[PDB]
């Protein structure tokens, strides 16, 4: 059962890919190598070029990214060669280094092996691969409740955060074999932060507030053709609300819309006068503000919502299907103000796809 | 079929509105009556209890109504005696009087005779009863473009608008054997609207903007039982974010948010600056204030959102299952912001309910 899954998967996806690429007429000898490969070992291997190109139909698929109008300039890091624990780290360090790319933020991801009968070869412990530690003891929480979970794991490995509101997270990962995870902590070199001031206001400077440059999603798992590549962290570069609508304004995240409402000078009392919506407001300013000014790539709602519209116009001009997930398109600022709020969205599952997996440590 | 549909509606109502009524022992017997009626004239009457409480029910499932905790002071007024067109309108302008009661908006319902067959006895026109008339010419349009074909058909029957932004449509309706509607101009002294300003800026009169100050809907059928009153208008009050984020500043309304940057003195030159967002707060601080300096009702969408939460509660705690749209509960600024944004609900429809219809014109 689990072979003829994964041979049906392999099908439709070599298919609709060597379609893609105008390499239809060699479906049919691709094909019967995969079989008999299967046949054999179980799985099969994709090529380099299968493997690019279902890296970046996965994006493409991905329901709930409004930034996919950019899918096929997708940098795809082929890792499926290490075997070590140091060959993963270095592998990773250099991940953040070349997305990095000075602050001009490439858009990458780097494949390792995959799983081979549901048994993963590399397992990664983070969310993402440069996040913020969080605590909780005596009622008052320090940095980021988010990550709770995983810095009390770390911390059953030998690790210690120093316990500021933004200590940064070691890479934690599993080797196949190996009982317990590593942990390595991050050179700060490779680190770019942001420390957020605004345009206009100079005590937005006393919240002392920062975040990091570049989101690398690294516990979702790529599935190309029935292929389960369960470490495969990616990265593309923020929308300015993820920082400011959410991460330092939700409640059970960073909290900060009471501290931004006083920096601004206004009164955070009645809810008739929108106190939040203007602090959310000018946090939003200010991070994208000092993203601009640092040099760090980043995009407001706005710009990325028209380039959102063009991924649509590219799609029906292509004759492809678009599918979406409305509820997480629309920005959580102003979201009437852009297109995708005023239409409808196909959330239909399509594969290559980006998939939740469960957690190591809870 | 048509009987069998209705009878087996009726059934699931009686049931369920004799419960909540602490009624149960009496469905027996009202049930035998109601399909005899059924039997013999192919329909059935609601004693004034049941379509109370049928209307307040209704309006409980509705699932893209944020303002269901107040579901239960409901005024209902019933008016299925009417069989002219001199009390329909009377019954209407008493709807509007009684409904803003000076300002202090109640929650009101006018029930008028019941489709029987499927054909009409009073047909409404207005999407609302108060609303103001729309144009377009010359490529300029004029007043509120939702408007433009409702307008259109008034002036096919003999009105003729003064062409200002805000011009009053007249209430207009057909009778049960007119081919036409009729239509009646609205007294100035039943109409309350609000002039705009905002608390701090002073310049925000220039743009000389204004509202009505009660919402009421009439072209939505309202059901209970298998018993359709097509013509059944109802009012709350506004949530401020309608008027101030939708109304107001839609692109396909009237448009203002341009004229609003440039009031409260900033720059709409750049989607980084975040103009649209800082001009959709001030905009909406705006609407909030001019309503309470006025003494009209209206809430604001934070506190909307935790009137909702107690709405959910109480459902919880009385045992009935919740129904909700979220793509419509969220509003359309800081939706992050509000409790709503982070759960989620199950959409199923349950009857009674109010539901879109065919519109006689277009
Ligand atoms: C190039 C810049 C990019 C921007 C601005 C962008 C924007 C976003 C945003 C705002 C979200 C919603 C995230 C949240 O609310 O937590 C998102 C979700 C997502 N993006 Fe993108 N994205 C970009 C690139 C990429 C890349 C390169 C990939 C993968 C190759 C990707 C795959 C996804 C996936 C899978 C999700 C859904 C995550 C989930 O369900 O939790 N995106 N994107
Ligand atoms: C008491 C104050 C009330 C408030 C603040 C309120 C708030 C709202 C809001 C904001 C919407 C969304 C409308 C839109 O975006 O166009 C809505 C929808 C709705 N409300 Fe309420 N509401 C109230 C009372 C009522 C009453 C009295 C009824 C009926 C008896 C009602 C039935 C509905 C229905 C049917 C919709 C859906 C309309 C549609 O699908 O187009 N509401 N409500
Ligand atoms: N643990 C689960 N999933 C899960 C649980 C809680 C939260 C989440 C994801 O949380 C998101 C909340 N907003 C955060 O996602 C971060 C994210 C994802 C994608 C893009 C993001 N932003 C960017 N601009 C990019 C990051 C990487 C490329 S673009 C950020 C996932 C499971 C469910 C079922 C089985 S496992
Ligand atoms: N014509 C249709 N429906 C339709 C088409 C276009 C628009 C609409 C409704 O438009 C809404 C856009 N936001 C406006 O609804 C106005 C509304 C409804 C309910 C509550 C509203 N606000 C209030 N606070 C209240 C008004 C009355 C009681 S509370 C406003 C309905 C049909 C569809 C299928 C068959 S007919
Ligand atoms: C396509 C989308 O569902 C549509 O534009 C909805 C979105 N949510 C909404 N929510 C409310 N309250 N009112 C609306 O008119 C809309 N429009
Ligand atoms: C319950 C709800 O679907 C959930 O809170 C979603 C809403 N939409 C979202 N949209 C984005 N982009 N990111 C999120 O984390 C969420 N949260
Ligand atoms: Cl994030
Ligand atoms: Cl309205």
């Amino acid at each position: 059962e689990e072979k003829e899954i994964l041979w049906n998967e392999a099908k439709a996806f070599i298919a609709a890919c060597y379609q893609e690429l105008g390499k239809a007429a060699e479906v049919k000898d691709r094909l019967a190598d995969i079989k008999s490969e299967i046949d054999l070992t179980g799985s099969y291997v994709h090529t380099k070029e299968e493997l690019e190109h279902g890296a970046k139909m996965a994006w493409r698929n991905s329901n709930r990214c409004i930034g996919r109008l950019f899918w096929n300039s997708l940098n795809v890091i082929d890792r499926r060669d290490v075997r070590t624990k140091e060959e993963v780290r270095d592998a990773l360090f250099h991940h953040i280094e070349t997305a990095t790319n000075n602050g001009k933020i490439r858009p990458t991801i780097t494949i390792f092996p995959p799983e081979e009968k549901g048994e993963k070869q590399v397992e990664i412990w983070n969310h993402q691969l440069i996040r913020y530690a969080g605590y909780e003891s005596d009622g008052e929480r320090i940095g980021d409740p988010a990550s709770c979970s995983l810095t009390a794991a770390c911390e059953e490995l030998g690790w210690r955060g120093e316990r500021t509101d933004f200590d940064l997270l070691p890479l934690i990962f599993r080797m196949k074999g190996d009982e317990q995870p590593v942990w390595y902590e991050l050179p700060r070199s490779l680190v770019i932060e942001v420390p957020i001031t605004h345009p206009d206001i100079e005590a937005f400077s006393d919240l002392e507030l920062k975040w990091y440059g570049v989101p690398i999603i690294s516990d979702m798992k790529l599935e190309v053709g029935g292929i389960h590549y369960n470490a495969a962290p990616f990265n593309g570069w923020y929308m300015g609300t993820e920082i400011g609508a959410r991460n330092l304004a939700d409640e059970k995240r960073y909290d900060k819309l009471k501290k931004v409402a006083s920096v601004i000078g206004i009164a955070a009392d009645y809810n008739t006068d929108l106190w939040k919506d203007q602090a959310l407001v000018e946090l939003n300013k200010a991070v994208l503000h000092s993203y601009k000014k640092q040099g760090v790539s980043i995009v407001d709602h706005h710009t990325a919502a028209s380039q959102f519209k063009r991924f649509e116009e590219q799609a029906e001009e292509a004759g492809r299907k678009l599918t979406g997930d409305w509820t997480w398109l629309i920005p959580p600022i102003s979201p009437a103000a852009t297109h995708i709020f005023h239409r409808s969205y196909d959330n239909s599952i399509v594969k290559p796809n980006y998939f939740y997996q469960d957690k190591p440590y809870e």
